[PDB]
């Protein structure tokens, strides 16, 4: 019960050891470092603060590094500020020039080759939108009709609604920035402005030089990105959906259909997805979010998001803790009121049916149907945790892993609470450890059911390929079961027939030596029966079977051993008797 | 293809004949008149403007009247403005007094009997929240700890988080206001602050005095409302979900779960539901809505809403047309990308399975499975249009009705495009008119399939109870069909065997007199065969059957009559041949 | 409730007017005339006897003519009887010769060309089996190793396990025989030894010369038949499955898998199928059938057979009536204990989903789900009755037809009880007649639900294309319904509050003028409420709604008009009140 994960952006208002503790307590699962700003120095400082606080609190929190990415920008402007009339013309020059209401320059000198007549060109996050009138490569200029009017500062951004923007995958800075990440064993790289698989592989080839093992999550901010979503995930570990960045390039009437589709496309492949930006932006100034924002977050959860990001709310905002507390609260509420039967049925149709997924499916169903308290998923890499997660079961997924670092990668995937236990080689070891790891988390106790799952043998494990259903211990007494049923009830040990006369409701399991004629009238009024010694056609057995009361005969010293009044579950098949509630 | 209906609120920025035209063209289906403000005079003015513009454009637009409802308010304040410290006390007096940071009066003199110690009291739309400390009916005062601080103007509102608020169902003004509505044949009454069935019946008994026939849509703005949703709809025609009004009384973390539930509860009973307030509020100042707002609207559509309301956007906003255009666009997008198979399957489980609903179910399935272009639903009252609508089929629902006024009531229900055609008594008349009405809407043409549905005989019609599947005319030629198949293909009339020699792809249906030995080699390479005269064991029949090519023999003058090159569909069962594409 | 149809073979022990009556009463639906034996004279005699007795009892019984077909036979034998050693050789000569343990002749002089070395040749219904050793066309002889030993009479039969047996489709006698059938308006032709579509079309071309309109049911008795089952049914009206004839050519270990498949292949296409031969053969000598035979019949019914045939049992047997009585009894038993939900679900998957079948599907589901007493199917040709039949609904199918002769064709199709009512042109007429025809059969009465279905307009009817769900009359009283529910209960008209005091169980619908304070305590203890006059917010309405008791206010003179103590059904939606049980 916590399920959807929370990414937080670290900055001035959350650098302190004091605050990072409050954020981790508030429910942070991944810290984000935004390399669009700040020096390497600053970030290293925050990486230390995080790691140390994280281990002091004994909690797994990953570190995500968000590249600035390529971008198109205006060169400087004459007087620093310049204006554009609403029916006029402006020439967008590939050669650098001082700004003016006519001539006006961009850093991406190759802009002229990506646009055509009638292509739109948005300036400063869509503040004022142009449109290409004529193109003469002669002078390398683009004549443009200024559609909406407004002002224009110096080094402001430019966007070309797709349009295959022909920037490279990564800046030279981005290379510098992701090498820094390799050096600090950072867990996630969120690559900006991704639009082709090329643009992700450019990162992954840097990672493979170092044999890094960092997950790469592309950002998808434009039509080319949307269009290539399948081909990109083929080559990616997860995905971030930046609504605000996306909103600049595509109509905001159309964004939530695209969010819903990308998130669904990630669910299909078990790849985690983060929904980002514009989440609780009002909490930068206020100590409580607006209805619109709550709805917005809750709908990301319903769309099927693995995680949910905070930006300025936690980075520079006046209320960083309250933002994270409030995020968790929406998350819990939204999940609280959702139908896991529909949810499973949905995924069972959505995700492919294959050898590779066969045990995600069976586990999910088994878990729902038998009401299993926890699924414990043994992984080296995480792929078993992800496989179980994609089928969205009510049951808590516990990821037991020997890798500290593939445990931080589990911190982002949906519904997985990872723990680091030390590597078992044999299957037997793995199963037993699983059951023990589960109990020690405090979530599962004695009555509860558990599904243990992993890829075995732990060596040749490519895919997850076995499950065991396990009852968490451990029959207090046992014998020869008569009938096939079961009941939970409170005990009433009887030495005499009068030791249960004028003091009997039903709802109780009686425990005597054997059954006389004097006992038969009372046994029918009871829930269950545990007799001490006897055979299958004993008077105790024959009265239990005939009266449809699940019983166990042949139970060692049942009168002395099993306690009076304490609540008990008897399983007639098996012939076992349990401490409290069972299954 | 338009589906989710749009209500608009008329006011200063949309009174003009000029603008109301632009709104109706933008896609308005129901105009809302807000009686919380404005005189009867003003509203009558707008009612005329609407009707006249509506008929000039030959479009069905309903008129919804939104009552102000009861309310609790602060009496006037000393100096007009007053302040409240954040850890202090304030006495809320049932007796009228001048305002002060201590004593302070409300119009609902019965407030003291609804609250208890520890009940919250929100002032001015929750701007500053109090909490009841002690209650002494002696002095008829409520001592309260002022929790959040802030200011307090004169005639400002008060809310008691439920708390059975014990106001009456309707103001004396609300009575005056709904009688005005009866006088102007207004189509809908949106009753504010509804919380018990009593509060709706108070309106319906005024309507029954006049034998009015206006639909009553309660507003549900508090916990008591939510709690009594089933009992209220039992006694109501539809429902409005006012998020903003609701947000004041219940936590905005919790609102979207309630919205989703109320909308679903309305879907269950075929009652139309409007999602209202806070929709595209940014378009009061901007010519385009924000991502958050688009997502918000789209999610109402996905929750299963029949209609979607605009308030200030259209009433007082700087951009009324752009709000309605932008609302339709979101609506179309959101529906475009939704799975009608899931949607039907969902409703088939959700809505009850009964004699009354038996034909909604069958029509929905038939429509989805056979891909029917339109469902034409014949109604006197609307109940058949609603019954078909609740099962949410892809197919356009056309509501053919004799009643002009039960056609305006159809303007709000999901997916129904109503038209007024004059009453047919006999079933035959109704079916034939249906098919003709459908064609004249321009949506269905000759290839298309249609389901006609209504309650028959038109007299004893309580429920909707029959369907006919009809192909929209009208076999161009026919004969003796051989085989049981069918194909669409372009014709090639052949007089000679050489009249199809060195000029043949497949993909064509050949039309000759009869088949020789010289024809058999070419018939196998074809899609279909129409031979002129012949019997069942003719050479033309036997070669069509053996080669698995659907054919029709015995076709009158096929060579001369049916044209060359024009595309055609042949149905081997039936022995009919059709103009273009068929089924 | 009777469902699976019974064909009987007429002969010496069932020619009499006396017996044919006893057979029709026993449940005969189709009389079979076996043209393998007997003169035209004899058969004409029986055709008259049948028709006359049939119309005297006012029952629809069809006449089926079973052609002898082609066959291979031994020419005469030396001394009339001859013997064959078990390891010896026999020469099968194409030229006619006297019989001997060596040389030995067959009538099918073309046998040599159909067999090859190692092909088996069965003599006298498989009594002794040969096997081809060498073939020399030189002498036109087939040397054969005699595998099993035994004797051999004169004009005995020969079979070649497929082997494309190259006989013609029909004997010259068969032509003579089917022309006789055309002359006597016989209803069915069972064509023997069918194995290609050619063989059926040979009959249908004779029928088309006369424009006959007789249904053709091929017999399928060999591997070539089995193999071509799909292609044959394409060209056939139904099918007979002759197990005994089939058993000679293919291993009896394999026959019941083939029966099950053919029957299923017929169900797929809505074509009726008869399971024939070896049914209750022991009843030729005994007055009761054996367990094995009962099981055998019952399993045909479970395989999905439309009809079940009797041969010698009724034709020459000592117990013709008892055979038919006993056949019906098995039929009823077997159907009694079968799951129509499974059965529908099965067919819904089995039969194609098409425009042509769309209303079979919806009717079947509607019928099962609402528990409709009868489906009345209006047909000219029968195709609607067959369409409804193939989806196997519990509900009795009633076939209302203007054609006396397409009513006898309905006598064989599963679950259809046909009646001849005179042609209505308009849809209204058809619907109304339907409801009237159903009631007059005595099967449906006033409470019952009915589905009326047909192809409309009755003219352009190719396929069946509409359904109406109708409640069989006819509200005794009505008014303003409050609530939406319904209940069956016995009335208790109350003039006073004391007119229901010390004499009240629940389970009763009270009928008073209006409700006082003195009435409210008693209304809650009741099942339903019918008050005389009142409005929607009357004291009578408000107490019915609040207490969840379905009520109807505003009922004309309810106290005087609706009777006391008589059982009644009230429908709160509709505001109708019914005679007994409703829906
Ligand atoms: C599934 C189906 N119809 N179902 C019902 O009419 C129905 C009625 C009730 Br009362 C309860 C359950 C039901 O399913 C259907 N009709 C088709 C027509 C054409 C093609 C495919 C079709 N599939």
């Amino acid at each position: 019960m916590r399920k959807t994960k929370i990414v937080c952006t670290i900055g001035p208002a959350s650098e302190s050891e004091e605050m990072i503790e409050k954020l981790i307590n508030a429910g942070m699962n991944v810290a984000r470092l935004n390399f669009s700003h700040g020096s390497h120095e600053e970030h290293k400082g925050r990486i230390d603060t995080i790691r140390k606080v994280a281990k002091r609190l004994d909690k797994i929190v990953a570190i995500l590094l968000d590249t600035k990415g390529p971008e198109i920008r205006t060169h400087n402007m004459k007087d620093g500020i310049i204006e554009l009339e609403r029916g006029n013309e402006v020439i967008v020059s590939m050669n650098e020039v001082e700004g003016t209401p006519e001539k006006f320059s961009v850093t991406y000198e190759n802009l002229i080759n990506d646009v055509q007549v009638g292509s739109y060109i948005l300036l400063d996050d869509g503040l004022i939108e142009l449109q290409v009138k004529d193109i003469d490569h002669a002078k390398k200029e683009v004549k443009c009709d200024i559609l909406n009017s407004g002002e224009l500062k110096n080094k402001k951004g430019v966007n070309l609604p797709g349009v295959r923007v022909s920037l490279p995958g990564i800046t030279e800075k981005d290379a510098e920035d992701i090498r820094f990440g390799i050096k600090e064993n950072v867990d996630f790289i969120a690559a900006s402005f991704v639009r082709r698989p090329s643009d992700v592989l450019e990162i992954r080839e840097i990672l493979e030089e170092q044999k890094a093992n960092i997950s790469v999550f592309p950002k998808i901010e434009n039509q080319e990105g949307i269009d290539n979503i399948e081909e990109i995930l083929e080559v990616s570990d997860g995905l971030m959906v930046a609504r605000g960045d996306m909103g600049v390039e595509i109509p905001p009437e159309k964004v939530p259909m695209v969010q819903k589709d990308l998130i669904r496309q990630c669910n299909k492949l078990g790849k985690p997805v983060i929904t980002a930006t514009q989440m609780l932006d009002s909490m930068q100034r206020n100590p409580r979010a607006t209805r619109a924002e709550a709805s917005d977050v809750a709908n990301a959860i319903y769309d099927g998001t693995d995680a949910v990001m905070l930006s300025g709310e936690t980075a520079a905002g006046l209320y960083p803790e309250e933002a994270v507390k409030t995020m968790r609260n929406i998350a819990v509420s939204a999940e609280a009121a959702q139908d896991y039967k529909k949810l499973l049925s949905d995924r069972t149709k959505l995700v492919e049916t294959s050898l590779v997924n066969a045990i995600g499916i069976s586990v999910a169903h088994t878990a729902l149907n038998l009401n299993v308290k926890a699924i414990v998923a043994a992984t080296e890499s995480g792929s078993t945790a992800r496989t179980i997660s994609k089928y969205r079961p009510h049951s808590d997924i516990i990821a037991v892993t020997p890798s500290e670092e593939t445990a931080r990668q589990c911190s982002i995937v949906w519904g997985v609470q990872p723990v680091v236990k030390k590597g078992r080689k044999s299957t037997d070891a793995l199963l037993n450890n699983a059951v023990a790891t589960a109990v020690e988390t405090g979530r599962v106790t004695n009555g509860d059911l558990i599904i243990i799952t992993a890829g075995v043998p732990t060596g040749e494990t490519g895919t997850t390929n076995m499950m065991k259903i396990h009852l968490v211990g451990d029959e207090i007494a046992n014998g020869q079961g008569i009938g096939r049923g079961s009941v939970v009830g409170t005990t009433l040990v009887a030495e005499t027939v009068k030791d249960l006369e004028g003091k009997d409701l039903s709802d109780k399991v009686i425990v005597t030596n054997s059954i006389d004629e004097t006992f038969v009238p009372y046994v029918e009024k009871a829930l269950g029966l545990i007799t001490e010694e006897n055979g299958i056609t004993s008077p105790s057995a024959i009265v239990g079977l005939e009266k449809g009361i699940p019983t166990v005969v042949g139970v060692e010293k049942a009168v002395k051993n099993i306690s009076n009044n304490v609540l008990v579950t008897i399983d007639a098949a098996q012939g076992k008797i349990f401490e409290g509630y069972a299954n």
